[PDB]
């Protein structure tokens, strides 16, 4: 699933509901991104998760749900979120797990961890994100092993700038954060500037003369 | 393509900075290896990218890790956009080799193509990719973010020490982790060989379930 490839539809089990679930039903009209854990009752998938679970509003205002994986039941999943809650200091868990026993979606997915089993002695997934447009695009990427916990500023801060560079012709720096200045497209004409910003460009002169190097003010 | 643990391939290719060939497997011998791509030379987030990893550089050739660029542009290109990158980031010199996939046979393979960015002649170009690899040629971690979006350079960092201690060490690295703070004992290891790994205590966190797999460790 390269990016630009189409996020597959798929049914599943999930925690806290008791039919199927099904994910474009779930995502229409939604920035979505979807994330996978190796396996539940193990301490760091409980930290990630449990932040995740704090900064659910954070993401559902802007428009973007989140749905949690990994390849444990539903019975696992419910009573894992008890430590998660408990852990988190949460009183209301929203985001819904699915079940994937079975490993057909991780092996689908190609998200399987290279190390990781469990107690049966069958492989389990890494710890991927997949973030994905109101279209079913896959804009963005990571597939962080279960050995390495994910950095959840990081998560919120792709998604802003994928966000904004969705309906702007800019472009987002290293390290850039919300507030910040971001880059004009390199091929954005000078004549094209003001039909698309209210707020002056700032040009760098580069030693090559190109004039590529131009920040803008949001 | 290439996920999880798979051997990442051997390539051989033009580069900035040499004459020569550069070979992959070569210059990453014996070593832990960060190859990254961008989309195209004389672009701003590929500047400002650029410059940070070369303030970086030292940083990641202390803890023995090569940095391997990439871009479907020529060796001519390069070795001329250095100089833009040299002077944003303020540099004095420039050793990140930065490899020339200007066929696309490379990110065809790799799987590294962005979804919209093409270049002057019409042509595709690469996303901004990492792959981290591991002395033995196996990736570790990767992440595929389009040109729309910088990467975080701290970021790579963290992971990167993430992946080092791990390697070595019976730990996992909790969420946010940073260097310095306490991590993960990982779920699997019983009492009797807590000792023989760790000189610190550890810290037991009592769960509703009464499983005992919160275990946090400061090392």
């Amino acid at each position: 699933y390269h990016l630009g490839a189409t996020f597959p539809n798929f049914t599943a089990k999930a925690s806290g509901i008791d039919g199927d679930f099904e994910l474009y039903k779930y995502i229409e009209n939604s920035w979505a991104i979807l994330f996978s854990h190796p396996n539940d009752f193990t301490p760091v998938c409980t930290t990630e998760l449990a932040e995740l679970g704090k900064m659910h509003e954070d993401f559902l205002k802007l428009n973007c749900k989140l749905i949690g994986f990994s390849c444990n039941s539903k019975e696992s999943h419910d009573k894992w979120i008890e430590d998660i809650k408990y852990y988190g200091k949460l009183n209301k868990w929203e985001i819904p797990i699915v079940c994937d026993e079975s490993r057909e979606l991780a092996n689908k997915l190609k998200i399987m961890d290279e190390q990781e089993k469990d107690i049966t002695g069958l492989p389990l997934t890494c710890r991927c994100l997949f973030f994905i447009s109101p279209e079913k695009k896959i804009k963005a990427t990571v597939l962080y092993p279960a050995t390495t916990g994910r950095n959840a500023h990081e998560i919120l801060r792709v998604l802003k700038s994928l966000q904004l560079t969705y309906t702007t012709p800019v472009a987002t720096p290293v390290n850039w954060n919300e507030g910040d200045k971001c880059c004009v497209i390199p091929t954005l004409q000078d004549d094209e500037i003001s039909k698309h910003f209210k707020n002056e460009i700032t040009k760098v002169e580069m030693p090559s003369k190109k004039k590529y190097l131009r920040f803008v003010n949001l």
